[PDB]
Protein backbone atom coordinates (compact mmCIF):
# COMPACT_ATOMS: atom_id res chain seq x y z
CA UNK A 1 0.00 0.00 0.00
CA UNK A 2 1.01 3.56 -0.59
CA UNK A 3 -0.56 5.35 2.32
CA UNK A 4 0.10 9.55 3.17
CA UNK A 5 0.44 9.22 6.98
CA UNK A 6 3.15 7.35 8.98
CA UNK A 7 2.67 4.80 11.16
CA UNK A 8 -1.04 4.81 11.12
CA UNK A 9 -1.63 1.45 13.08
CA UNK A 10 0.40 2.08 15.79
CA UNK A 11 2.72 -0.52 15.30
CA UNK A 12 5.66 1.43 15.57
CA UNK A 13 5.30 2.53 19.11
CA UNK A 14 6.13 0.03 21.96
CA UNK A 15 3.01 -0.66 24.04
CA UNK A 16 2.30 1.73 27.29
CA UNK A 17 0.57 4.81 28.51
CA UNK A 18 2.05 7.76 25.89
CA UNK A 19 3.37 10.92 28.47
CA UNK A 20 5.47 12.72 25.91
CA UNK A 21 2.27 13.57 23.51
CA UNK A 22 4.35 15.34 21.01
CA UNK A 23 7.05 13.13 19.86
CA UNK A 24 6.07 9.87 21.93
CA UNK A 25 4.24 8.22 18.77
CA UNK A 26 6.16 8.10 15.46
CA UNK A 27 3.58 10.18 12.67
CA UNK A 28 1.01 11.46 15.22
CA UNK A 29 1.28 14.37 17.22
CA UNK A 30 -1.30 14.08 21.15
CA UNK A 31 -2.92 17.11 22.38
CA UNK A 32 -4.51 18.03 25.56
CA UNK A 33 -5.53 21.78 26.06
CA UNK A 34 -5.04 23.42 29.80
CA UNK A 35 -9.01 23.65 29.96
CA UNK A 36 -8.87 19.53 30.42
CA UNK A 37 -8.45 19.29 34.66
CA UNK A 38 -8.53 15.87 34.30
CA UNK A 39 -6.30 14.93 31.77
CA UNK A 40 -7.41 12.18 29.06
CA UNK A 41 -5.20 8.62 28.63
CA UNK A 42 -3.69 8.16 25.77
CA UNK A 43 -2.47 4.07 25.76
CA UNK A 44 -0.76 2.32 22.99
CA UNK A 45 -2.07 -1.39 23.62
CA UNK A 46 -0.92 -4.87 22.25
CA UNK A 47 -5.02 -6.30 21.46
CA UNK A 48 -5.90 -9.53 20.07
CA UNK A 49 -8.55 -7.18 19.02
CA UNK A 50 -6.80 -5.20 16.91
CA UNK A 51 -7.98 -4.61 13.29
CA UNK A 52 -4.60 -4.02 12.01
CA UNK A 53 -1.22 -5.17 13.71
CA UNK A 54 -1.15 -5.80 17.07
CA UNK A 55 -1.65 -2.49 18.61
CA UNK A 56 -4.42 0.05 18.82
CA UNK A 57 -4.40 3.83 20.27
CA UNK A 58 -6.89 4.37 23.24
CA UNK A 59 -8.05 7.35 24.52
CA UNK A 60 -9.51 7.40 27.46
CA UNK A 61 -11.91 10.82 28.01
CA UNK A 62 -11.91 11.53 31.67
CA UNK A 63 -13.01 15.11 31.51
CA UNK A 64 -12.88 17.42 28.82
CA UNK A 65 -12.40 21.32 28.37
CA UNK A 66 -14.19 24.08 26.54
CA UNK A 67 -13.88 22.65 22.59
CA UNK A 68 -13.65 19.26 21.27
CA UNK A 69 -10.37 20.37 19.45
CA UNK A 70 -8.87 20.21 23.13
CA UNK A 71 -8.17 17.00 22.90
CA UNK A 72 -6.31 15.51 19.44
CA UNK A 73 -4.54 12.95 18.46
CA UNK A 74 -3.45 14.68 14.69
CA UNK A 75 -1.13 12.33 12.15
CA UNK A 76 1.85 14.70 11.07
CA UNK A 77 3.57 14.21 8.46
CA UNK A 78 0.77 13.63 5.98
CA UNK A 79 2.76 13.92 2.84
CA UNK A 80 0.21 14.64 -0.71
CA UNK A 81 0.13 16.57 -3.88
CA UNK A 82 -1.77 19.92 -4.66
CA UNK A 83 -4.86 19.54 -6.25
CA UNK A 84 -5.01 15.36 -5.92
CA UNK A 85 -8.39 13.81 -4.34
CA UNK A 86 -7.33 11.01 -1.38
CA UNK A 87 -9.62 8.43 0.90
CA UNK A 88 -9.24 8.50 4.52
CA UNK A 89 -10.35 5.96 5.91
CA UNK A 90 -10.00 4.72 10.24
CA UNK A 91 -11.59 1.89 12.01
CA UNK A 92 -12.81 3.08 15.57
CA UNK A 93 -14.85 1.79 18.60
CA UNK A 94 -15.93 2.41 22.22
CA UNK A 95 -15.51 0.82 25.65
CA UNK A 96 -19.56 2.37 26.26
CA UNK A 97 -22.36 3.42 23.79
CA UNK A 98 -22.54 7.20 23.17
CA UNK A 99 -19.21 8.25 21.98
CA UNK A 100 -18.56 11.42 19.26
CA UNK A 101 -15.36 11.75 17.02
CA UNK A 102 -14.53 14.35 14.31
CA UNK A 103 -12.19 13.14 11.89
CA UNK A 104 -10.61 15.75 9.88
CA UNK A 105 -7.60 16.74 7.46
CA UNK A 106 -6.46 20.06 7.14
CA UNK A 107 -3.02 22.22 6.56
CA UNK A 108 -0.17 23.63 8.83
CA UNK A 109 -1.90 26.73 8.77
CA UNK A 110 -5.04 25.07 10.05
CA UNK A 111 -6.96 25.54 7.29
CA UNK A 112 -9.39 22.22 7.30
CA UNK A 113 -9.87 20.85 3.89
CA UNK A 114 -12.56 18.41 4.90
CA UNK A 115 -13.75 16.19 7.91
CA UNK A 116 -16.44 13.46 9.03
CA UNK A 117 -18.42 15.79 11.75
CA UNK A 118 -19.74 14.05 14.88
CA UNK A 119 -19.07 10.61 13.99
CA UNK A 120 -21.65 8.11 16.38
CA UNK A 121 -18.48 5.37 17.18
CA UNK A 122 -20.52 2.16 18.54
CA UNK A 123 -18.48 -0.70 20.90
CA UNK A 124 -18.15 -2.56 17.47
CA UNK A 125 -15.26 -2.11 15.40
CA UNK A 126 -16.30 0.23 12.33
CA UNK A 127 -14.53 2.14 9.32
CA UNK A 128 -15.48 6.01 8.98
CA UNK A 129 -13.91 7.02 5.36
CA UNK A 130 -14.17 10.24 3.57
CA UNK A 131 -12.54 12.05 0.55
CA UNK A 132 -11.00 14.97 0.73
CA UNK A 133 -9.19 17.29 -1.91
CA UNK A 134 -5.52 19.22 -1.78
CA UNK A 135 -7.39 22.24 -2.36
CA UNK A 136 -4.17 24.52 -1.72
CA UNK A 137 -0.25 23.98 -2.63
CA UNK A 138 1.05 22.38 0.10
CA UNK A 139 2.76 19.14 0.15
CA UNK A 140 2.76 18.31 4.20
CA UNK A 141 -0.42 18.44 5.61
CA UNK A 142 -1.73 16.89 9.11
CA UNK A 143 -4.91 14.96 10.05
CA UNK A 144 -6.37 16.31 13.78
CA UNK A 145 -8.90 13.87 15.45
CA UNK A 146 -10.78 15.50 18.10
CA UNK A 147 -11.77 13.47 21.11
CA UNK A 148 -13.24 16.41 23.26
CA UNK A 149 -16.85 15.89 23.00
CA UNK A 150 -18.96 16.05 26.62
CA UNK A 151 -20.36 13.06 25.79
CA UNK A 152 -17.45 10.53 25.60
CA UNK A 153 -16.55 11.52 29.62
CA UNK A 154 -16.65 8.12 31.08
CA UNK A 155 -15.69 6.13 27.75
CA UNK A 156 -12.55 5.57 25.88
CA UNK A 157 -12.25 5.52 22.00
CA UNK A 158 -10.10 2.97 20.51
CA UNK A 159 -8.63 4.20 16.63
CA UNK A 160 -6.62 1.71 14.66
CA UNK A 161 -5.67 1.47 10.38
CA UNK A 162 -5.53 5.60 9.54
CA UNK A 163 -5.00 5.20 5.63
CA UNK A 164 -4.77 8.10 3.36
CA UNK A 165 -4.51 6.88 0.41
CA UNK A 166 -4.87 8.47 -3.59
CA UNK A 167 -7.57 7.89 -4.87
O1 LIG B 1 -0.99 23.16 19.76
C1 LIG B 1 -1.62 23.48 18.55
C2 LIG B 1 -3.01 22.90 18.49
O2 LIG B 1 -3.86 23.59 19.38
C3 LIG B 1 -3.49 23.11 17.09
O3 LIG B 1 -4.83 22.53 16.96
C4 LIG B 1 -5.50 22.82 15.74
C5 LIG B 1 -6.40 24.07 15.86
O4 LIG B 1 -7.03 24.28 14.62
C6 LIG B 1 -7.86 23.23 14.37
O5 LIG B 1 -8.49 23.55 13.08
C7 LIG B 1 -9.71 24.30 13.21
C8 LIG B 1 -10.87 23.32 13.52
O6 LIG B 1 -12.12 23.99 13.42
C9 LIG B 1 -12.26 24.40 12.13
O7 LIG B 1 -13.66 24.91 12.10
C10 LIG B 1 -14.69 23.96 12.19
C11 LIG B 1 -14.99 23.46 10.79
O8 LIG B 1 -16.09 22.56 10.75
C12 LIG B 1 -17.18 23.14 11.27
O9 LIG B 1 -18.22 22.10 11.23
C13 LIG B 1 -18.85 21.88 9.95
C14 LIG B 1 -20.37 21.75 10.18
O10 LIG B 1 -21.05 21.23 9.07
C15 LIG B 1 -20.51 20.11 8.60
O11 LIG B 1 -21.34 19.77 7.48
C16 LIG B 1 -19.09 20.25 8.10
O12 LIG B 1 -18.68 18.93 7.75
C17 LIG B 1 -18.30 20.60 9.33
O13 LIG B 1 -16.96 20.83 9.01
C18 LIG B 1 -17.09 23.35 12.75
O14 LIG B 1 -18.33 23.91 13.18
C19 LIG B 1 -15.98 24.37 12.90
O15 LIG B 1 -15.60 24.46 14.24
C20 LIG B 1 -11.39 25.55 11.79
O16 LIG B 1 -11.60 25.97 10.47
C21 LIG B 1 -9.99 25.01 11.89
O17 LIG B 1 -9.04 25.96 11.64
C22 LIG B 1 -7.21 21.92 14.14
O18 LIG B 1 -8.15 20.88 14.02
C23 LIG B 1 -6.36 21.62 15.34
O19 LIG B 1 -5.51 20.51 15.11
O20 LIG B 1 -2.74 22.49 16.15
C24 LIG B 1 -1.46 23.05 16.06
C25 LIG B 1 -0.75 22.92 17.43
O21 LIG B 1 0.49 23.59 17.34
CA1 LIG C 1 -2.72 -1.35 14.63
CA1 LIG D 1 4.89 14.02 16.61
Amino acid sequence: MLVANINGGFESTPAGVVTDLAEGVEGWDLNVGSSVTNPPVFEVLETSDAPEGNKVLAVTVNGVGNNPFNIQATALPVNVRPGVTYTYTIRARAEQDGAVVSFTVGNQSLDEYGRLHHQQITTEWQPFTFEFTVSDQETVIRAPIHFGYAANVGNTIYIDGLAIVDL
